[PDB]
């Protein structure tokens, strides 16, 4: 045993500094770095390649996901750009699950539209479903777990083994636990990705990406498609990112117990229809993440009874969650899938897709566990005074 | 009405006017136009007032229960705030016999040209607070804990003394942070904090704060701040803000890491005397239960052996750096008589309870058992040397 | 309007409807609130809009003349957006033979996937042009002045002969930004530059941009670069932005530097030949006159006495850094065939006409007198090598 | 051989870092610093008290200003704290300018009324009232050349000797010129101190000051002193700072074509009854300006017919100058003292210190100089429509 993944984080960098002695590593914005002599290249030589404030990020994401290397892209999208661009070529097919997020479906439905490769849908939580994307022979296989904003659980270590007997890549984006709740490279995947943007920077104020892989090979494929392609990140960023990673262990202690005191007040209550969270004995794949997560997280949704009148009433007064897109920061929001992150779907598509009208997505934060719990009340008692 | 926690991780959200920007945005700016000829808007200079600094002085305003708070650029500078707003030649000024060097430092080096006369007292003894305030001070300063053997003054009762003969009472709350202590809640006049340490929590700002009781105090620290320019940095105020909405998360582990550590040191056969006011047997522990909320994550201990011992200890800790500062994330030993304390005699030292055996902790949020198994090899490496 | 001086100065000012700040807040925030239910602002998500990335976008298509510009995280992703905008598979792409190495690196790699198809042309000979474009390639890409010979291209003449059979044009501006050459007055479709040479100007940030002449070109980059992820951090932004507001104070040093430069090495015994379009003997000197507003503050120039005498020069120099970049404040130096061009083979570089005697200069902004005595310090210790 | 102050300001810190080769230095915001060892304390320990950042910035004003080093402060106000608390003490005495920066007579006024020294404000152009001052044997005496907003110069070759002789130390407020444009320890001075807000930033993101000490004991003593009062700089603060500095020589090269552009304009226009601008020959102290300075500057103020109604015509429609405080900035700036600088005074002081309710107050951007003429050329218009 090295040391634990709190003592990894919080101490990605104190000591790190050889100029000075600084606790804390000095953030190196230069676009460029001197030669040593004439034919003397450094081990820097230009930001876009490689930066040593970023480079750090990228070995603590490397380090707590048990990866070779990480690399630190502008966005989470770009890091699905990144893998889209070293695995993939024309004739190659990628496997997606049906219910992942609609920037990534966004950015492969435009990709595949020119032929770059082809795409097969899949619900990765249906055997038969997985079996017939694999008798494809594909390249490569994305699993996205939980899901949003449904929170599906999928079998890593099932998707994964199947994948690699056809000799299949899998790709898991783990932006929605992190890598303190979930490590995707210890059930064998190829890869692993991140929004830092969400809980690892957790405070609302970075948008970036990262790929971790379990082998230093592809490690150094992505460097070089990163560098090729334009999509590393901004150091500044990089520096802000791991501010934040050092406090993600102390952040998710809180998160998870707000999330657990929410989805007690919430399931079974009269105004609640149905809770989706992981947590729950009677959410489908509770047994499965109990084992494959080191906790349940703090993504939830609910479907409240009464109409979009309900939740207009119920969304009027919150004081504690903020009306807004994004999860993972250390406030909490909310969002109304149907007019927010699915509004762009036809009324078919949600119903196909299992979004009702009355689905509210929570990300919850780090506030007093009281508050929530009063902001909530107030809103269960705002919606239940429409009902006619 | 919201507990502190909210507060403090709700102090900029959903605050901006221009964009609805959840985060607020960074006004770095030094200057605002004038809302046209002879208008005003409510900033003109960043040196007098700027929206960013503001927000963390009402967050910290709010979690101390204030009128309003004061950002300056660093704790010696709010220290040095408050001489100024509320001290001129002529008034006393009473001081605990333990307070920080550089709080020291400044009350000698502005006493010895006669700003004000200095009195220092041993705040924890009555016959001492008696004799000092019996000489009409206008200010009395309190440090609780103290640093680095934990010292309790009793805050009900030293502010009461003080208010029975017309004293102010500045009261610098560094070491616990508005999260675990509050003096206004007391009657405190003032409140002041080194953001330095555990509000900003990274290692990464130097700053400081002045909470005023009276709205009245208040104004006056804000005039005095313009005219002395002791202001901070916009930039460090965002900063401070940022590592503010992980206060309480930290604390939480920080006094899990400490309670544990407390509990290998106490006893250890080769520690003497551990000074933790988590420990029953610590004098000050009653007042300590009564008047914080916690009991906080720094302590200090006694090894035995030498300075042998101690070189022997710190020579191989991988997860606690030797270094100056306190109240960050990563944990950090120090030893006072080479480092805190290193300006001083050998028999001032050990006129201020301060051995060659004495190491103090910041104990960060690391996982308590790789901090335990650190500790416990430095432990064996110090026995060995004996 | 107002001059382009006057507009890259005043880009920030009076923009703050919040708090009348001179200069803007940066919008740091990832996230933004709706108004209440179903009402989006309008800024939701940093990724597809941020007002302080929008502001550089606005500033720098007001001085290209432009419809509105994107902000990427590097210039390679500006050309990566264009690349994916415009081109599907089918389509070809024109490009320089002498482009910029990254680009060539990129256009190589996906063309190699079937991404689109690549014509190598020499836009300063007409038959090579004639040749590429009677193919009817979707996409002509312009970079002039070219690196390192500095050769010149005639956009007019490309321009209109592209649009005679269908298509778009790109010109890379890098080299001389929107103060010194405006390709969108001759036609061009698109202007891109990497922002971390002379928009920037303070080696400091890593950026790129499009700005597009037609709105609706614009709004299909907007939407490229969300969907593939390649907009840059606010913070950059901010920074980039703060740069140009010196950039035609920086280019008025930049150039007398340049000038003065080329007038010693011109002359001189220890170079064999100079690559600047200042220069009259300089090929495309006339056309540069005409379609630049300046001949700029980049060269390059073959020393006499091959490998030795370039180590003897380079070896004492005190203003000029060895490095690759350019467009900074500060004077570096680059040898291509060690540096830009080392992964080339010795006889692609004999082809390409870059000798081992070849140094690049990226003039700064330093005292004239004080790079001159440094050149001629060079130039003794080189001949000393004969 | 030396550089050139452009030189030295344009490659301050590049190629300076060990760890990396980094050509722009790494921006240290780091509070505390790692014994090497026990018993092993580095260069840095506590960034209250050192940082490598702000010594960078401290490093290259002190290069520039010719002295022995720089302390970096929170504010400009800090640094003239700074210099009264390093120098001064009970029963010493503090010459200052009658006309001196508003907020340094704020602050001489509030600890002198607490007894911390005597203080005496004297007219430093007129050889009586600077005989009468140096007579009283103060400890310190303040130069601020040119003054804010009539631009009136005091001699400081002249004033330095003068100190020297009766045992004085004096301080020289180098602000308004910057170190580009004028060096008081050239003459003599013990101290030269700036806020780096205006001119040496000029991009109007940063409040800051700093002191340079000629003697390097003075400089220790300035440094025990910023420490022990906590009044040192954020290491952000101090990267923006520099990077500002990098660009100063090539922006008042701009700011002073600029401003020759409109004093020429302003100099004898109908609607201009007078120009404070030390650039003309009729300037009181224009030979002065000549001979102590490199160059005049661009801060002027002019004199508007027509009173406070011809004031708000002229200020109505200003597209190219902001209405606000502040100087220094590559944006273009006016103020109105009357309504905004010396807002505070009453109208019989302002009388008596030759502010008139006419008098605005310009800081020449950087912007084109026909922008600015068409721009100040139409308010002359919007004035003279009023009368």
């Amino acid at each position: 045993t090295p040391c634990t993944a709190a003592t990894a984080a919080v101490r990605a960098g104190i000591d790190r500094d050889t100029a000075y002695g600084a606790v804390t590593p000095p953030i190196v914005l230069s676009s460029n770095f001197s030669f040593d002599g004439f034919g003397n290249k450094r081990q820097y030589d230009y930001t876009r390649s490689g930066n040593p404030t970023r480079d750090l990020l990228g070995e603590a994401l490397a380090e707590l996901e048990g990866g070779a290397g990480g690399v630190i892209t502008s966005t989470g999208m770009g890091a699905i750009n990144l893998v889209l661009n070293a695995v993939l070529q024309p004739g190659d097919t990628l496997v997606v699950p049906h219910d992942a997020y609609g920037g990534s479906w966004r950015l492969f439905n435009a990709l595949a539209k020119k032929g770059h490769f082809a795409l097969i849908t899949a619900d990765l939580t249906v055997p038969r479903s997985l079996a017939d994307a694999l008798a494809q022979s594909p390249k490569l296989v994305l699993i996205e777990t939980p899901s949003n904003p449904l929170l599906r659980i999928t079998d890593l270590r099932f998707v994964i083994e199947a994948a690699k007997k056809v000799g299949a890549l899998t790709v898991v984006d783990n932006t929605f636990l992190s890598p303190a709740l979930q490590k995707p490279l210890d059930f064998g995947a190829d890869l692993v990705l991140h929004s830092t943007t969400k809980y690892i920077n957790g405070h609302s104020d970075v948008v970036g990406g990262a790929v971790v892989a379990r082998d230093a090979e592809l490690h150094q494929q992505l460097v070089w498609w990163a560098n090729a392609l334009g999509l590393t990140g901004s150091p500044f960023d990089a520096f802000l990112t791991l501010r934040g990673l050092r406090t993600l262990d102390a952040r998710l202690r809180v998160h998870q117990e707000n999330a657990d005191a929410i989805a007690e007040l919430l399931d079974g209550h009269a105004m609640v229809n149905q809770v989706y969270f992981p947590g729950l004995a009677t959410h489908p794949g509770h047994a499965l993440a109990a084992r494959q997560q080191k906790g349940f997280g703090a993504m939830m949704s609910f479907e409240l009874e009464g109409g979009e009148a309900a939740v207009r009433a119920f969304v009027d007064g919150l004081r504690y969650f903020t009306l807004a897109e994004s999860l993972g920061g250390v406030e909490s929001l909310i969002a109304h899938p149907a007019s927010m992150t699915h509004a762009a779907m036809t009324a078919e598509a949600r119903a196909a897709a299992g979004i009702s009208d009355g689905l509210l997505r929570l990300s919850i934060g780090i506030e007093s566990a009281e508050d929530l719990l009063i902001d909530l009340r107030a809103g269960l008692s705002r919606a239940e005074a429409t009902l006619t």
